[PDB]
């Protein structure tokens, strides 16, 4: 499996979104996990999935690494609704032209989000819920916010760099070493091929600030089973928003790693993949 | 699979044990996992752990189901040490005693720290680490101690009575509903057949308090793949014990069971039994 | 200062009430303080704050120990809305009735979500908010729910008994050789006293559940100057909660008591003194 | 009050220290406070304490603002041992040298181990003990470590620059518009006039990590009255050290300010300076 033979193109029309390009990667022809990747700047579905896609449709998926609008390989937008919400509505959007009823989802970060808001939108097209990390969900109790990884994360939206990029992803790792020059090169070429990309995110930013996206006070309706991992280092979405979700929704198991940061399904691939098949199978 | 079919007995001899009677549920017969118990009245290993043992035999385990020394039909003993460290010198004695040289454990609250002391005192002894709401780890950051149903385990210690029983039992599941005639009756038996191991707990328990129990300062030093599992809804052991151990352990993970008491690997024993073969066959 | 020789009445109408009975405790002509009580049975104004209102009148506040609807010498009640604001209407209708503009409010548990709700509803009629283990703040991040105190005072609601009254005292002190004869006496006497208080309160309770008292989303309207205090080792309400309140009200300080229960202003009542009159005087 | 007129110099002889100098700032003539600084580059007595010595000695205290060994104007030093227990034999040199049996300690992160060192080892020689985020104190339950700040604090002492030491302040403070050019110049002062003690102290943490200033497991005998204070905000030592502080120590209370980085006793030196008086006057 590769990007380029697994690349796909749809256009959406759902609430907002007219004849709007989303950009995909697909492979498999099971059941359909739809994977929705981070905020980050340069972040995309192949980019934060490539370690999960093989094992995911190994197992007998059909698995969707898509794009979020403004991201990628998507159309640019500017947002002046909270993004978890106009990124589910994508999601419905991509759903309905590919004709798929309904859909495991497995969200890491904004994508976790986006992942909250359609179970809560549209609870007949959801299978199970996967949250990796997700933002959004309101103050910590412990951690002093913004975190430490969204500040530099802003930073590089503003001011995009190779080395200001190097620092973010030092912060997204436990383990630095697993930081190689192919990964930077990956993700820095997403910045460098749209840079409109990084201007309308901040433009989204001023108009619906990171309190718009809390979600929290609905997680009672959700009635999805749902898994919810977190790495035990992440300084980009703070830990105790595990056990938010844990005690609000009610079929929520929650699994941490340890020496793991930000990103569980890339650092603990292996294991992200057995937990999150297994729950996919047999939960 | 039943108690009378697979119930054994062996004598151990190791520090302060001398020709001393342990009784154990074994069956299976690939790589040995001990199972051990928590210490409330009546605690023994089939009663914890028979929703267990099947499932862990069918996947090609040998499954041994210790009754820690004052447990069940395990020989009475007024220990003046604290317990887990007791109790992890009588798995070695076990072990030696059948020609096991090395075993996985899973441990239940006084059977977590026991087998906290086993991996600590023991290493080369040790496969992988299996602790379920392990028992004795100093001071919650969040709950009052004594915990409620510590109390009440204490209580019935003092004032055996099926009322008592009963009331433990509520306290120790989420889902009260899951309280059988028969599982109630099966551990009252086990209070009724040996009162002198109540009285002798009791007695223990003056000669060395929970705080002696704790061996928070020498987790560094566990190298044992460890599979920290907690209920959310433990009242007898406080959740926050789990952060503690998966930050202070080298190579640990913790999975956290919504709508669950502290008997985890009963309240949820499907969930337990795929997620601890998985983490035995592949971590 | 005495009870007998402070008890005052007054007719209350507001949304709801109609010519509605409540008692009070009223001494000192300074800044107006309204102290309001805890839920369990038998609670007052005077039981829960006589340690507090003679160094509040000493120090120059003019201090009113309210007693709620369906409390003590307040008419009984049954109400079908979440306690607090019921009782926060009743506060102002109180304050209305004695023309008071604005009071400072310290609330007890079930009296600081009075607090809250009065805050909330009555933004133009508060000075400083001080709240002591406030009630009814939605699920905790680490303790099981309903909390151990919270069970009880339901079992002596249902079934009143001096024997149970005592386990309940016991539970709501760190320090259980504070529990005197003369404490446990008058807590009795207010249950043997009105016995339909009792009933009204089991009623209310299925009519508006917990749940229904969580004001946690609208903790960011509060202007009022906030000070939470919280007993470390309280049973019947989170101390995390302590920390919810810090994060989502502007302007807060949390200040925790070591070796105290549910009732820091009894059990700590010379530096709970100390601390709430310097709050008033300088924050 | 000024930082030229209370400046001080005393050799000291202390287990380690021979003829060693240590500058401190001191006024008034009461009980004795000595002020103990945090551990970032530029450190002294009168930059973190300038804001408290003025109030503290018109409530009557006799302050001394020390400049701990290898930082400010005293002697430059490499610590071979962890910095708190090594800090704590400097404090009692100086009492030793200047005929002060007894004092109170407040300890702002690294001054906060100096202080729990000094009350462990010389527990005769301390009144009350007030500790302001003290550092060392092992794994945080919630934040990944180091935390940003300490990461910040090493930069700046392996580059010091004045726009690292600008976003170092920036972390140091909730209130970013409290960073005037006056403190910038005078922490930068401090850095450009004594370029060794940089180099020296990143020496010291090569053989002194900070694991081994962890003092946790002899918390327990500390039998002076104990304040813990931290802000809400702060990005240097993690908020739930303070309930581990509250837990371990016999008298204990925690206060923490809303709306406040790592310094609550510069940030919110009026209520800091209000509550710690009160404390040393009444507890
Ligand atoms: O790959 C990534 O870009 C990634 O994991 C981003 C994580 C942070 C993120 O999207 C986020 C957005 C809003 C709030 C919290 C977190
Ligand atoms: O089955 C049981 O008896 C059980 O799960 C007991 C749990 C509590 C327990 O053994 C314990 C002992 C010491 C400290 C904490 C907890
Ligand atoms: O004096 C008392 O009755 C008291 O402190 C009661 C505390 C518990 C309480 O009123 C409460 C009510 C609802 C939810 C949580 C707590
Ligand atoms: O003024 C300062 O330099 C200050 O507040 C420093 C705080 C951090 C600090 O000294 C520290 C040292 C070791 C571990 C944790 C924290
Ligand atoms: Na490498
Ligand atoms: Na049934
Ligand atoms: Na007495
Ligand atoms: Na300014």
């Amino acid at each position: 499996l590769t990007e380029s033979s697994t690349s796909k193109f749809v256009k959406i029309n759902e609430k907002g979104f007219s004849d709007f390009n989303i950009h995909y990667n697909e492979a498999g022809n099971g059941e359909t996990v739809i994977m929705l990747h981070g905020g980050g700047p340069g972040a995309g579905g192949w980019s934060n999935y490539y370690r999960n896609v093989g094992p995911f449709v190994d197992a007998g998926y059909r698995v969707i690494l898509k794009d979020s609008p403004g991201f990628n390989k998507s159309d640019a937008v500017v947002m002046d609704e909270q993004r978890g919400l106009v990124n589910a509505r994508a999601v419905k959007g991509l759903m309905d032209a590919l004709d798929i009823d309904r859909a495991h989802l497995v969200g890491n970060a904004m994508g976790g989000a986006t992942a909250l808001n359609f179970a809560l939108e549209y609870p007949d097209r959801i299978g199970k819920l996967i949250l990796m990390g997700p933002g959004g969900l309101g103050p910590s109790m412990f951690a002093p916010m913004p975190m430490e990884g969204i500040k530099l994360l802003f930073k590089l939206y503003a001011e995009p760099s190779y080395e200001t990029l190097k620092q973010m992803l030092q912060v997204f790792l436990y383990d630095q070493s697993l930081i190689t020059e192919e990964l930077l090169q990956g993700r820095w070429e997403a910045i460098q091929r749209q840079p409109e990309h990084l201007k309308n995110f901040l433009i989204s930013a001023q108009k619906a600030p990171l309190s718009t996206w809390d979600v929290t006070a609905r997680l009672g309706e959700i009635k999805a089973k749902t898994f919810i991992t977190w790495g035990r280092d992440d300084r980009f979405v703070p830990l105790d928003h595990g056990l938010k979700l844990l005690w609000n929704i009610d079929d929520a198991r929650l699994h941490v790693f340890s020496k793991c940061g930000h990103w569980a399904q890339w650092e603990h691939a292996d294991e992200f993949n057995r937990l999150v098949i297994d729950f996919l199978r047999h939960a």
